[PDB]
Formats: C-alpha cells, structure tokens, sequence
C-alpha cells in the first residue's frame, strides 16, 4: 500500500463492541460511557416526523420533488437548508450574531469539515496550535492525510484548565523551535473533553494573540447548543461584534451532537473569508450531504416552533442528566471540574493513581474497562498534561444504565481504598 | 491559505447556470448536455416510493427505527444496506459474480471513493496509470489532495479507442523516465466518455501488465448498469473468475449514474485486499454516506421485483434515447463511436475542425457554446490525443428538449458547411 494506508479512546471503544452491554442479554458487559451521544431528546423529534410525513415523502408545498433532490449534488448545497441551518445557529446564539449562507459550507460531519479547514490553511509539513485536553479523534482527523502538525496548548487543573497566555506564547516558542509553519489555532468552545463554556476573557485572549501572529482562528463550536448552565455560551463570532483579523476567524459545526443525529453527518463550515469558502466550497465534492437529509432537515429545522422547544427541553434534559452523573460520583467519592456544557463530565480521578504517572492512568483506566465494565476515556488519550483526568458521557444511554454504572463505580472504589 | 486551497468541461458548466435552458422561461438559454445523469427512470422510483412509505418513515418491521439510524455512524456501513448492495451489483453482473459484503466500503459518492482508494496506494509524488480520453473530473479528484500524478495510456480512433500493449508499455516508459514509481492502472468500464464496454481482450491484457508490473488494477465501474445494447458488460471480477493477483484488484462502484441517484451521494469501494479495506474503511469516517440515505435504499434495493424490473426498463430506455442522439446527429451528418453504454456519445466533428489541431477544437466548441448555445464536453477536456471528438450527454434531459438541441445543431451545419 502508501504510507497513509499504513488510542485508549479507539480501544475501549472496540472492546465495547466485543462484550456490549444488554438490560436482558448481557448485563455484565461493559456501559459504553466513552462516546459523546446526546440520546436524550429523540422523541421529540420521532414524534414530530410521524406528524410531518411530506420531509420524508420528497415532497414539497405537496407536490413531488423526487426528482430534483435525486439528482441535486451541487456543491453550494441546498439553498432552502443553508437558510434554515444559519437561523438555526443563530438562534443558538441568542441571535446575537447572523451568518450569511453563501459563506456557509456543508460537508458530511464535523470531521469532514475540520480535515477539509486544515487542507485549506496548512501545507503538509505546516502546523495548528491546540489546547489540551483534546477531542482523541484529532490525532487522526487533522493529521493522517493532511501531513499537518499539532502543537498542543497545555492547560492544567491550577486555573481550571483554561488557556492562559502563558500556554499560548510557549505553544508558538515550542513551534518556531521545531522550525514548523504555525498557521492558526484551532479551539472548541463548548470545550471536548472539560465540557466548559469558554470565557469571554478567554475568546479576546485568542483573538488577541491570532491578531498578533498574523494566523487564523477556528472554533468548533459542534457543542454549542449543549450549554445547559450558566455561564452562557459565547461564540467567536459574538466577540468579533464588540480590521482584518475577521477575515481570519472561522467555525465548524455540526447537528451530530445537540440534535443528536451523527448518523446523517451534516456538518459545515463558516468563514467570512470568500477565498476559503470557494476553497472548501470546491472540496466539499469529498464529501457532501445527502440532498435526502438536507431537504428533511431543511423542513424540520423551518419549523420555529419544533425548534424552540426543542432546544429548550434539550438543555433541561441535559441539566437534569448532568447533575444525576455528578451525584453518582459524588456518591463514590469523585468531584468533576464545574461543567456547564457538553454531553460529558471531565472527572478528577487523581485520588485513585497508585502514582502520578501515566502508567498509574492506564493501570485504572484497564481495571475500569475490564473489571467495572465501564468505557471512558483517559485524559492522556486527551493528551492532557495531568495524570488521572477522565472523560464520561452521560447522555448516550438510559438513565438507569447510568444508575448501574455508578453503582459497579461505587462497589470498586469501595473494593480498593 | 496553502497550496492545495490555491477545464472546459467545468466552464461550459458554470456558463450553463449563468444561462440554463427553459421551455418556457428562457427558450434561447444553454442546453445542458455535458453532465452524465439519468432522468429516465425516475417515475419507477417515485412511483414505488409514495406506495412504500415506511422505509422514508425510518421505520422498519412496522416499528419504529428513527433513534437507531440517528445514531448509526459506523465506518463499517448499515449491515441491511451492504447485503441489498452486493447483491444489486451481482444481480447487473448477471449474477456471474458474487461480492463479500465485508469487503465492501460505502462512500459518498464514487468521487469520494476514487481519492480514497488513491490515499490508500499512492504517496504523494508516485503515479498511477490512466487511459485516455477520461472522466475530466479525474484530474481534481485523484490529485488535488492526494498529490498523486496521472500518466495517460493513450488511445486512438484507429482500434476504436481500445487499450493496446504498446499504449500500456509506453505509458509505462514514460512513468520510468520521469522516475515516477507506478502504483496501478486505473480503468474506466463502461468507459466514460467513450460509452463503450470493455472487451474481455482488454480485460486479460490489462490482468496480463498488472501481474508484470506488480502494480494494482482498479476498475470505475459506475456505468456497468448502463450497458444497454451488446456485447455484454464484462466485469473485471468476472475476468479472475476464468495466484495473488486477485488481491490487487479493485472496483469502484455508485449508484450515481445506474439508478440516478447523484444527489444520494452512495459510492463504495470494493476489494479482495483484507489490508485494504480496513485502510479504506478508516478512511470513510472523512465522507460517511447518511444512514436515514442507506436504510433507505436498503428497502429499495431488496425490493427483487423493483430492481429486476428497473434494470430492464432503464436498458429498454437508454437504447431508446441513444438511438434517437444518434440518428439526430446522423441527421446534421456528425458520426458516433459506436457505443453500447454509458449516458453520453463520444462524437467525432474532426469534419468540422477549421484545422487538425485542439486550438480549432477550442474554436469549434466556443461556437456550439455561445452560438448554438450547447453545453458539450471537448476531447481535450478529456486528454484525448486527437482533436475533434466531443462527449455528448443523452439521458440527462426530456426528449423534446433533446429535439430542440439537434435542430440547432443541424442549423449551425448547414450554416457555416
Ligand atoms: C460524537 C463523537 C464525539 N465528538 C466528535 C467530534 C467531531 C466529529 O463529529 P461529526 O460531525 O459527527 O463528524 C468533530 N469535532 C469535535 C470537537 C468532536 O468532539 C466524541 O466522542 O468525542
Ligand atoms: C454524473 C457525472 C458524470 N460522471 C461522474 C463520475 C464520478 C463521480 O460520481 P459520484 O458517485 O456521484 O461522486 C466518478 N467516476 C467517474 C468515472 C465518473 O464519470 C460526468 O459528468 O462525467
Ligand atoms: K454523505
Ligand atoms: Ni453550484
Ligand atoms: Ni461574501
Ligand atoms: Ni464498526
Ligand atoms: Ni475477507
């Protein structure tokens, strides 16, 4: 083959797979706590289809439009689903902030998209500088056939992980070290794995030093609609609202997470850049959405009604399943950093290493998996710079699944100290 | 930006939105006759579609499925989907061959498969081998981002365009002289845009250099559910049927063109390599096709009775409107390959070429352009070694419309001849 043809996040997962767990055919199989979904809400949206049957019948304004959506494959994107998705954000937003829809690019999924950014900024050899802890998946979506590297921005529990202008300035000393290209910071706000929203101290800090540095500033912001607590959620694009850096400043999104709909992998990019656009506009062709989504999508996302309510009963939801995770843990003895988004808990477990070392992390992290029969994933699979940091997820799974988990939880901790 | 973010086919393309045809908003518009698709067929589908309405339902068995596809995102495909799609691939193979569904990879698109398959054998820099005249569109999708290059096996209207042992060994020649590391051939049967079957001759030649060369064979095969008049359509697979060879074979597949479902974005991968498959399937997670898409035609393609009966009406209507482009044009005196698939003819106008050279080629296709106001694909577009020949799309719009197209055609003749 080539040399592109030829971790604990990826193995935990595949093991999962090996033994899942079953309410009624294996109930001492391993609770996959590993992945963050967001099963909470999908009755509102069963519902909602079963009422609205003409999305999902190619039919519009009651009349057949098959045709048209079977062969629809450009590029651009459906137009009536661009509009749809960029009020969606909006209201989001609080409708702080508007996006135009011919600046606004879909791809299949969020990974599509951030690939796609980083073929479009970065040369192979070239690099992006990234907070730590980190979303595992960025090993291999940013890196494996764009050659581009990583440099991480680290962060530590001192300051409750956020980034300091400190990790910044040594980021970019450690870059210009190895001689690499720094081309931008890529940042996810909502934050994967702490599940924090980013202070607005923080986004000005970025702004800051990406206006300094001449680079370019992408925030994925796929965990937007998931800030079920105070503070609020502030995109990039609110604090460019309050010269050129602007042009400089991108998004990526996604419904996979709040409208917990990863299977149709309807992901996009934004950017104020009309030279990016017509970039990732043309590369898009890689991987496009389903004119078949995109028409049902652009049907339920119209509906402001759905919507509305849809977002409200998902932050609620997603509270209510946040606290009974922390109680659990709290239960077993284990605090969690103070978590107002995400579909995650970042959960401190430095109490448990038999030492501060990562060996010591792997060691927990194996027992967990295979003795406790719980998927999570290690903070070093983060790359994060402190031993004993754990990410679980909390709404892929029945609330009383989650009760059993917590309880293997509190039976082992209760079982070695 | 970067490098990668920095010919006629795709500007007669742009030309025909600046201007589309419309029987009835704008008749002097561009008729569009460059783009491959197939509308023939679409009534059989809509037809089965408003009468089994569950699978649009995301319901199955009656029960509802709708969280269970939400959420299905594995770079491993819905199972029901992969078996109803081996088995739809056997079944326009005559059932002469069969496909493992394990060894099958979903993309969206073939686009999205042929740049998969070439990050998968080639690193950036090596070659791979291509007749010529071919899908224009191969010289973005194959090496924008892979960085891979493309060495032309020329072919000539003295053996029908047929692929040669002198062509392959002097393409070959060429490849050692530039000090480009060959990693395979990549073949197009039915040939686009030439419309024509590959013969079981050219099949064993090409097995023949693949297995001297210790290089892979990868057949687009698209189009072989287009074949529509004899011979019949020989698939590559069909050819090893009749040592280790077999394990650097590959197929590209779509239903893009066979079903008209470009807007889908269904594309795969299919090979007998263990090694690349795995690869390929890591690969996928970059452009997932959308599961509610999958369930979709997994409901469709098991269908026997749908399937069975579109075949043979798709061929019976294929023939039908290639006659039709045939004698129109035999009408004006403008001959045709002698084709017996694909959705398009390769038509020869060297009669009509001011001189033998592609600059009066350009002249001749600026005129159909922007006089006769057809869209049409030039030769050169192509990397066709001789001027004068033009791909000309007969299935991708209604037959009065493609009337209209040969009168102004025979006009223009009969005008400056
Ligand atoms: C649901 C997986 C979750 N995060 C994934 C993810 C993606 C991929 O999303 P998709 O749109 O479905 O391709 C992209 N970006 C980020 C920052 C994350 O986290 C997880 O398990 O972490
Ligand atoms: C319908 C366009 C037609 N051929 C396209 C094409 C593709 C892309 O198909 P998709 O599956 O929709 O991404 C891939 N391979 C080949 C060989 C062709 O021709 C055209 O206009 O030529
Ligand atoms: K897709
Ligand atoms: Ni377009
Ligand atoms: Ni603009
Ligand atoms: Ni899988
Ligand atoms: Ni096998």
């Amino acid at each position: 083959l080539s040399r592109n043809a030829t971790s604990s996040y990826f193995l935990g997962w595949q093991e999962y797979e090996k033994n899942p767990y079953h309410e009624v055919h294996n109930t001492n199989g391993i609770i996959q706590m590993g992945l963050a979904e967001n099963q909470l809400c999908f009755d509102l949206l069963e519902s909602w289809l079963a009422k609205n049957p003409e999305a999902a019948a190619f039919k519009k304004n009651g009349e057949s439009i098959f045709a048209e959506l079977a062969l629809f494959q450009d590029y651009h994107g459906l137009p009536a689903f661009k509009k749809a998705m960029v009020d969606f954000m909006a209201e989001i937003r609080g409708n702080k902030v508007t996006f135009d829809p011919n600046h606004l690019v879909l791809t299949a999924g969020a990974t599509s998209a951030n690939e796609t950014f980083i073929f479009c900024l970065a040369d192979p050899g070239e690099a992006v500088l990234i907070p730590t802890p980190y979303y595992p998946g960025f090993d291999r979506d940013l890196k494996w056939r764009t050659g581009v590297e990583i440099v991480p921005i680290h962060c530590t529990s001192s300051n409750g992980f956020q980034i300091t202008e400190t990790a910044l300035e040594e980021a970019y000393q450690e870059a210009e070290k190895r001689n690499l290209r720094v081309k931008g910071v890529l940042v996810t706000n909502p934050s994967n794995p702490l599940g924090t929203t980013m202070t607005r101290n923080e986004l000005y800090l970025l702004l800051s030093f990406v206006e300094d540095k001449g680079i370019h500033l992408i925030s994925d912001e796929i965990y937007s609609g998931t800030a079920f607590s105070s503070p609020s959620f502030i995109s990039v694009m609110e604090v460019l609202k309050d010269s050129e850096v602007w042009q400089r400043v991108h998004v990526v999104y996604s419904l996979s997470k709040d409208l917990g709909l990863p299977g149709f992998r309807v992901g996009a990019i934004y950017s104020n850049d009309d030279m990016v656009v017509a970039a990732a506009t043309k590369m898009s062709s890689f991987g496009l959405v389903s004119s078949q989504t995109q028409h049902l999508l652009s049907a339920m996302l119209s509906d402001k009604k759905l919507t509305k309510n849809y977002i409200a009963e998902n932050h609620k939801r997603l509270k209510q399943r946040q606290k009974k995770l922390v109680s659990g843990l709290q239960k077993s003895g284990i605090s969690c950093l103070n978590g107002n988004a995400g579909l995650f808990c970042w959960v401190d477990m430095r109490h448990l290493l038999r030492s501060n070392t990562f060996e010591a992390e792997m060691e927990l992290w194996k027992k967990i998996v295979y003795e406790v029969h719980l998927n999570i994933s290690p903070g070093s699979s983060c790359h994060c710079t402190e031993p004993g940091w754990f990410r679980v997820c909390f709404a892929n799974l029945p609330e009383r699944t989650l009760d059993l988990a917590m309880q293997r939880l509190k039976a082992f901790v209760g079982e070695y100290y």
